[PDB]
């Protein structure tokens, strides 16, 4: 018995040979990119025999396995369906009609308030999935690039509880959300910012990451973070809205003095330079895409999908899908838990940062924003995947309405 | 081939003839109790031929046939290791070093505001579990009968979701948690309480159920459906409790007339009437026991899981599930909800209603109450539980860190 | 010398004999009423002269003083222009024109919520004037009876602080207002309501004043002081009024509980029927010219202006006008204070029960209110009023600009 | 007749020349001080005749003549005992009294949060009078120079509402108490500060004075002002202050920062640059004595008691008198104008601004505060003062009760 040899048959339709493409294709349908990080030894002993016998293109039984053997398991899982949603095919489906039927979704203002967002165009709308298995699927506009803003808390805040842990953090940051007219307020009772997810708390979190360096390298180092989140997909930085941020932020300034003056920094800030880092920060760039990597990391107790290595602590991600489910969608936080039940978190450029713990998680992109701050578009579509799938974080797995259920066959 | 046949080698050993003691001592370790609705037919044919004949006890291939033909569907997958928890008996040991590790902290002080319960002593303390499949365990004083008080508010209001859907409901009564500095108000800026767990909020809601029709038809109404939680286990009611939560609530009759001045109640509403039905919902007493069935039952998407019958709505046990999250234990449900994640609600009898979603559901009870309101030990208890197991809302069910999973074998 | 003689002369004009009415006009132009109770002796030795002698109808150096000497200081006083506005017939001039100005005044809404303050007409509109020597004048319609509603709260806090002192009456109610958005809460941070001229605190009050007998003695005592505060002008009650006002006390009884629950009362308290009590208070009647004599005894340090007696220890008058400074206008209380600088209270009725300190004391009374609680014609009364004379508390009285002084004679 | 000659006689005593010393101590009695500015020609008149007759010193009814002609109105007031407080030398009795009484009084901690107010002794403690007549009198340590700090917010609001009239003026500020714990809240609900006499209303108010002006012309418009308020007395500035004020401010920036991007300010203002002339106006200096006459300018109707020059219009010294009743004394603001009812503002240094209309202005110093702010030994001698004098906003001027009337006689 041979895990390989198997393998070979079930795609060799008793065939005796193989041809590339139809390899291909049958691992494009198991949701699986090419392009994979966990795949590129298979592939590139793919780009090394498609010049040796140009005269196939066929694989033997032997020269299937010279490629499949190196990523064997994980090959297999997907051909035999073990991966987390197994017709990814259909799902995809529905992530398009739910695309489509968000898309039609006119309403909602463009952010104004810097040039840099009032110049993207509301026409746009990406949406991009991909599991705690790597299966991933785009609709959209979901290779243009686009800030996280405050798509960016909760990923400071993975990285600082990661680092420091979670009691050293929260002597800084309450844990807990305001109220819906303590919205206003900064700090709560006991003269900590409410949570890490409102720009009081996150300018606070921002001066725990990497204390004693200087502010170019606290750059680099959660740039370095960020990447290995998204597997080394796109992440970025605009220059040009971290300008128009650092003009602008008088109400940031305005927060970050109440903070020094009533003592919330860590012994020997230097508070005016981390607003310069807090600009920075939200002035990453994603795409629909690498986002929805550094999604599908928390959803995966930290671990990054398409790479399978350890991004954050198990303590961090939980944490952190903690106060998004609670304080992450501004004042919409209230209502979104409850008819939605997803952690999230928004950004004014129109970001939504979405976790199905256990399943996916996602990015959604539409610059029009609605008069609370969230993508239009964005909490259309989270509303219209609950409605379908029984993701509700109290949803039932086993007795669960109509709902359909993406991770069960039949 | 034949079901009863191949779960009869199962337990055969080899064996011609299985001992009835054998049989049942297999039956009991999977947690299952004897007692099990769903199992009374295979004990009223155990029961009778154990008399047919003094001439044994011994079951052969045909006569075991006779016994479990009616349950065996359940019989089988309680042998194949099918349950939730499939190893149930090293999860109740888990149970009772945890209860043995909160039965350690004797602070806080039991409710005096009536004769009633300062007259529970403060040495009690007890846990029944009951998953999603019906595997009971408990260790304590599971069997003392004590009030629900607001343990029943997710009760009623899901009854009330259950009945009028999401729509009406929560035209009267709102959706969020109010603020860690909010708990003295009743409505929040809608002119609605703030959400189903608070007083005011449980006093409106109780407004909606089974309108039209006098007290004492609804009490029964409340019952008969808190019965098919429980699986026909202990419902009662005390009037000794009732008669003191009358002549000493000054305040629900403050939060009665601020409702009505403020038109909060349906049209036609009996105010003072219905504060008095809302005295008895909170005067209804459960065992540990009788309650630890009503918790699995939303656990279980609303099937009782003792029972098989269908007693709420998948609609209106995602809708508990999420307020008992965010607003289930009075000032704590902030804190509770970070480092526990899991639904829950709270008595001044000293009860602790617990889910854990697609799990078990469970009910602690110990009277003595910490400052805030809820039972010291239950609180040690629920902290103890989510960090021995997986279960926190935000735990990955795949990399999980140190705890153990008793979802899974090995 | 003679004191009776030279008055005589004075008002003679130096011829022989004086005629009857030219002595009752002399002495109504001073602005005395000739019903004033301290005239009585007086006026009743001219009923007697009038009979005896038909054949005058004059007096003389001898009959003159017949009548006129046992009532010669307060007599002179008038004549010798000492009275506190030495031209009153100019001074009642400027308040005929401050009366048109305000009939223009349209606007408004008449209280509805009972059937009582919903049947007045809208263009009901008075003023009355009464001075600290007792000085009277009136337009329009000031003998309507109506009710004072919350232009009560002043007057038994007066009774309140008089019979138990300062001290005590503030271990049930706070000093100061709240807050132009802590105006739906009842209590303050010592959980006492935050002034008397709330309906939190008046509640308050009224569990304050002559404890320990029954609520029909009780609002005979009140009513005893009333008279002697109005010096035996129309007081009354409306039977009618405290009927309805009663049936609709829902937020009334809603603070009556909520002080019940948290102990705001004294010792020994029956709460429901110091609502009783309260409601009744709120219904005693007045008329435009009778209230403005109690406005009158609380501009004079505690005496009646037109009977001479003591009714309130100056400390009493001192605590209450404070409290009418900031708190009497209700939400309007901020701006009245700071535009008007008078002490007032009103009521939803449509009066406006107001002191000028050390000068007059007014009622104005219009029913229409505005959207905080203001009779809208008593409102603009009072700003015409204050912008016309340097009355307003923080005027300087010898700099004070093209303000007029009916102080000053020339 | 001749008003110098009749004079004369009222002082000769009979007799046919008036020592020049005896003169001078009857003048002195007055309370008036020999360096008044409006006795400056009798004074110097007197030096010229002690110098060119030696030969003496007694004034004969023509050289007497000679000396006073030239202030002779102000002289025969001063010594008709036509001033308010006609006998002054008792008063002042009275007055120390107080203050040795307040002396004893020996709690509270000195503001240290800079080192230049930590500088000062808690032992010192100063009262300066000054009269609307000028009439003066000072116990303590009363040219001691400290700065004013909040002391000088009334006085710049008075500029900018002298300057600017009301209704401009409270575009930007409000004008009520913001309410007993709201004290951390910034704006009222229109997005204005809540008055002028909290540390934001205070700033707002900054940037409306004499817009358009660089800082050093800012400050030489205010401290004009300041020196016609007190007669050119000693007002100064300490730039040590001014220098700790503005490195040490960070909620003053919090403050700044928040007010701009509400944007709370007349347009084109840099906010810095008003944050810079704030901390100046706060570091001004002033002793007892040169304070007590800026309080005095405000009890006079906007004119300076020694100068007779017109420094504030009406209408200023009106709202600044209503805003230091209700918002002056911190925290505290609602009991001080309880018990005590005269405008005052309090300082971080010590003093306490303070005001009785139509009578006379203090300072009062003790730079050790309370918990409030305010100073224990000021506080205490308000308190003290007005349970002795009839000067309380709301005491009756005829009946009193055992209240001393200083502005009476016999
Ligand atoms: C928009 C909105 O929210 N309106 C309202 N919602 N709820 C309210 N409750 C009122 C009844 C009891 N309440 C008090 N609670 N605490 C109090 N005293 C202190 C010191 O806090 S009074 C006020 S008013
Ligand atoms: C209607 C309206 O204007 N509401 C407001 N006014 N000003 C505001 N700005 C915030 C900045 C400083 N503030 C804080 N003060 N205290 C805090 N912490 C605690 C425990 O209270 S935060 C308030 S919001």
């Amino acid at each position: 018995p041979s895990l390989e040899d198997l393998l070979f048959y079930t795609i060799a339709e008793g065939q005796e040979k193989i041809p590339v493409h139809k390899f291909i294709t049958a691992l494009k349908s198991t949701g699986l990119r090419t392009s994979d990080p966990r795949l590129k030894e298979c592939m590139d002993m793919l780009r090394l025999t498609l010049q040796t016998t140009s005269d196939g293109v066929m694989l033997d039984k032997d020269l299937f396995k010279k490629c499949v053997q190196s990523n064997i398991v994980l090959l297999t899982q997907a051909f035999r369906r073990k991966f987390v949603i197994p017709d990814f095919m259909s799902f995809t489906s529905h992530i398009d009609e739910l695309y489509e039927s968000a898309k039609k979704q006119s309403g909602g203002k463009v952010a104004d308030y810097i040039p840099q967002l009032a110049k993207f165009s509301p026409d746009l709308w990406g949406v991009s999935v991909c599991t705690a298995d790597g299966q991933r699927h785009s609709t959209g506009d979901t290779k243009v690039p686009f800030c996280l803003q405050s798509c960016v808390k909760p990923l400071k805040y993975a990285i600082a509880v990661n680092d420091l842990g979670t009691e050293y953090v929260h002597r800084y940051v309450g844990k807990e959300p305001s109220g819906l007219r303590f919205n206003k307020l900064f700090l709560n009772e006991d003269d900590k910012p409410h949570n890490p997810m409102v720009n009081a708390g996150a300018i606070v979190v921002t001066s725990l990451i990497k204390q004693g360096v200087n502010n170019a390298e606290k750059f680099d180092y959660v740039m370095q973070f960020l990447n290995k989140m998204a597997g080394n997909e796109y992440v970025g930085f605009s220059n040009a809205t971290f300008q128009s941020e650092r003009e602008s932020g008088d109400r940031n300034f305005a927060i970050g003095y109440y903070l020094k003056e009533k003592k919330c920094f860590p012994e020997g800030t230097d508070m005016v330079g981390i607003l310069d880092f807090y600009f920075q920060l939200c002035s990453i760039e994603v795409t629909c895409e690498s986002a929805s990597v550094m999604a599908a990391t928390l959803a995966n107790g930290g671990f990054c999908p398409i790479t399978g290595e350890r991004v954050l602590s198990p303590e961090a991600v939980r944490n952190t899908l903690s106060l998004m489910h609670s304080c992450g969608m501004y004042d919409f936080s209230g209502q979104f838990a409850f008819h939605v039940g997803l952690p999230a978190k928004s950004g004014v450029a129109g970001g939504i940062l979405l976790v199905v713990p256990n399943v996916m998680g996602m990015m959604c992109w539409s610059p029009p924003l609605d008069k609370m701050g969230n993508s239009v578009k964005g909490i259309h579509f989270c509303h219209d995947l609950v409605s379908l799938c029984n993701f509700h974080n109290y949803d039932n797995l086993r007795h669960f309405a109509k709902k359909l259920d993406p991770r069960r066959e039949g």
